């Protein structure tokens, strides 16, 4: 689990969104596994606006932050899970790192701010949904 709190927005994995998220919806995209809802309180996270390929992510199944190298956002084939059939997921970045299903939502960040959130994984890989192209999160 986990979210990004920027301005009056909450960014979560679409497959983990709550009823309150759906009832206060701003934007969602199943191909990216992202959903954004509105918040009453202002958040403290800032979004990175860069092309970094190195950063650090939070892994809840280890209680640890790990440094990683990650690919550029791309269209990647992801195996079937309990939330989606096997399909192509867009704007996804891959790295070598530990992950488990409940690690979705952990933040990936670089020197500039939040880059994305954990969205996929398996066998020593972790995948992150990028948010750096969503410029509207800043206004
Ligand atoms: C951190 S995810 C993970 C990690 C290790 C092993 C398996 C997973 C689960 C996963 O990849 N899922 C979960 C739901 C939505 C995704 O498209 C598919
Ligand atoms: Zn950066």
């Amino acid at each position: 689990s986990g979210a990004i709190y920027v301005g009056n927005y909450r960014v979560v994995n679409r497959h983990l969104a709550t009823h309150n998220d759906w009832a206060n919806l701003v934007w969602e995209d199943s191909s990216r596994d992202l959903l954004v809802s509105s918040t009453t309180a202002q958040g403290c996270d800032t979004i990175a606006r860069c092309d970094c390929q190195t950063g650090v992510y939070y892994c809840s199944s280890r209680r640890k932050h790990y440094p990683v190298s990650f690919s550029k956002p791309s269209l990647i084939f992801v195996e079937a899970s309990e939330y989606y059939p096997a399909r192509y997921q867009s704007h996804l970045m891959l790295a070598v790192g530990h992950s488990e299903p409940g690690d979705c939502g952990g933040i990936l960040r670089c020197q500039h701010g939040v880059v994305g959130i954990v969205s996929t994984g398996g066998n020593g890989l972790v995948g992150f949904a990028d948010v750096r192209d969503l410029l509207w999160l800043d206004e």
